[PDB]
C-alpha cells in the first residue's frame, strides 16, 4: 500500500473504496462490504450524501475500530456536498449532519460534489412543474470560502473539489484571498477517457486527480448510455491482463496508479473486493503504458446530458 502527500500535508491512500450503490441495493450491503472492503486492506473510503449511505459506511468504520483492526487515524473517509447546498450558509449544517450519519468527529476529506448548483431544500433533486430540474446560481469561491472554514474547525482534514474542470479550478485558484487550494479533483477517469490534459494541469498545481468510473462505471441504464463500450471488455485491457496474468480490472487500476492518479474501485462483491487491492502486486511497463494511452475516445459514462445547458456544466470546455 502507499499514500500521496497532499498540498495541505495531509496523506491519501491512493487505493480508494467506492461506496456508490443504486437505490434498489438494500442499505445493509454498504454496512456489510465496507467492512469487507476494510479488511481486503482499503484505507480509503469514498462516500457522499447523495449516496444515502453514510450511515451504514460510518457503521462499518466503527465495527473495525471496535475490533480492533484498525483506529481511525487509519482510515481516509472522504464525503462531498451536495448540489442543493452550495449557498455558503448551508455549507457547514450540511457537513455537521454528514458527520452525524456517520457518527464521525471529523471526514479527512470534503469535496464539492459537481459544479453544478441546484435549488436549495431539502430534495436532492428538485423539479419544477414541468419535471425539470431547478439549477441555482451560486458563486463557487463563496461556497469554497464556507468550505474553508470548515477545515478551521476541524470537520474536514482536507477540502477539495470533483467535476471540476481547468477553468473552474482556475476561479479557486485565483481566488483572491485564498486560503486552501483544494487537495483534488475527483473526476471520471478511464482507459476510455483518461482526462491526459486535465491530469497535467493538476500536477502543475499540485492538486491530486482522483479517478472515478476508473473500471467503466456501473452501467446503470438512468445515466450511462447502454451501448457505450464496455471498458472491461476492451481487447487491449484484456491482451494486458492475459499478459500479466491479472484481470483488466487491474490493469486499469494499476494504470491510474502508474501515471500518478489515485484511483477509486467500486465493488459489492466479497472477491472482486480482494482482488482488487492486487493492484500492488505487479508493474506495467513502459510499453503498456502507452498502449493504454492509445485506447482514449473520450467516452462520458457520466456525460448528464440532461444538464448540458448547466451553465456550469463542465464539459462545455475541452478540459
Ligand atoms: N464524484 C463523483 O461525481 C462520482 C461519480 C461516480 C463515481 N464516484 C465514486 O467512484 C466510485 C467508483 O465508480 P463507479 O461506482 O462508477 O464504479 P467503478 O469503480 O467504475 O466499478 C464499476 C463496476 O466494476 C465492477 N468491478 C469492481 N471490481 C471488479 C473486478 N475486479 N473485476 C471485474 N469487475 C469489477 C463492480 O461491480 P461489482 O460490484 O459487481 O463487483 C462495479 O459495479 C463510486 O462508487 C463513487 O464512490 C464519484
Ligand atoms: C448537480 C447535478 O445535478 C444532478 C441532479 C440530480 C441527480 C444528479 C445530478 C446525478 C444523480 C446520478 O447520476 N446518480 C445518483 C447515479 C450515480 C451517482 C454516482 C456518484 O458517485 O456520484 C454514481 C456512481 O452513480 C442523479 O440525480
Amino acid at each position: 500500500h502507499q499514500c500521496v502527500k497532499l498540498n495541505d500535508g495531509h496523506f491519501m491512500p491512493v487505493l480508494g473504496f467506492g461506496t456508490y450503490a443504486p437505490p434498489e441495493v438494500p442499505r445493509s450491503k454498504a454496512l456489510e462490504v465496507t467492512k469487507l472492503a476494510i479488511e481486503a486492506g482499503f484505507r480509503h473510503i469514498d462516500s457522499a450524501h447523495l449516496y444515502n449511505n453514510e450511515e451504514q459506511v460510518g457503521l462499518a468504520i466503527r465495527s473495525k475500530i471496535a475490533d480492533g483492526s484498525v483506529k481511525r487515524e487509519d482510515i481516509f473517509y472522504t464525503s462531498k456536498l451536495w448540489s442543493t447546498f452550495h449557498r455558503p450558509e448551508l455549507v457547514r449544517p450540511a457537513l455537521e449532519n454528514s458527520l452525524k450519519k456517520a457518527q464521525l468527529d471529523y471526514v479527512d476529506l470534503y469535496l464539492i460534489h459537481s459544479p453544478m448548483s441546484l435549488k436549495p431544500g431539502e430534495e436532492l433533486s428538485p423539479t419544477d412543474e414541468n419535471g425539470k430540474v431547478i439549477f441555482d446560481i451560486v458563486d463557487l469561491c463563496t461556497t469554497w470560502e464556507a468550505m474553508e472554514k470548515c477545515k478551521d474547525a476541524g470537520l474536514a482534514k482536507s477540502i477539495g473539489v470533483s467535476n471540476f474542470n481547468r477553468r473552474q479550478l482556475e476561479m479557486i485558484l485565483n481566488k483572491p484571498g485564498l486560503k486552501y487550494k483544494p487537495v483534488c479533483n475527483q473526476v471520471e477517469c478511464h482507459p476510455y477517457f483518461n482526462r491526459s490534459k486535465l491530469l497535467d494541469f493538476c500536477k502543475s498545481k499540485d492538486i491530486v486527480l482522483v479517478a472515478y468510473s476508473a473500471l467503466g462505471s456501473q452501467r446503470d441504464k438512468r445515466w450511462v448510455d447502454p451501448n457505450s463500450p464496455v471498458l472491461l471488455e476492451d481487447p487491449v485491457l484484456c491482451a494486458l491482463a492475459k499478459k500479466h496474468k491479472r484481470t483488466p480490472a487491474l490493469i486499469a487500476l494499476r494504470y491510474q496508479l502508474q501515471r500518478g492518479v489515485v484511483v477509486l474501485a467500486k465493488s459489492y462483491n466479497e472477491q472482486r473486493i480482494r482482488q482488487n487491492v492486487q493492484v500492488f502486486e505487479f508493474q506495467l511497463t513502459a510499453e503498456d503504458m502507452k498502449a493504454i494511452d492509445g485506447l482514449d475516445r473520450n467516452l462520458h459514462y457520466f456525460n448528464s446530458d440532461s444538464f448540458a445547458s448547466h451553465p456550469n456544466y463542465p464539459y462545455s470546455d475541452e478540459y
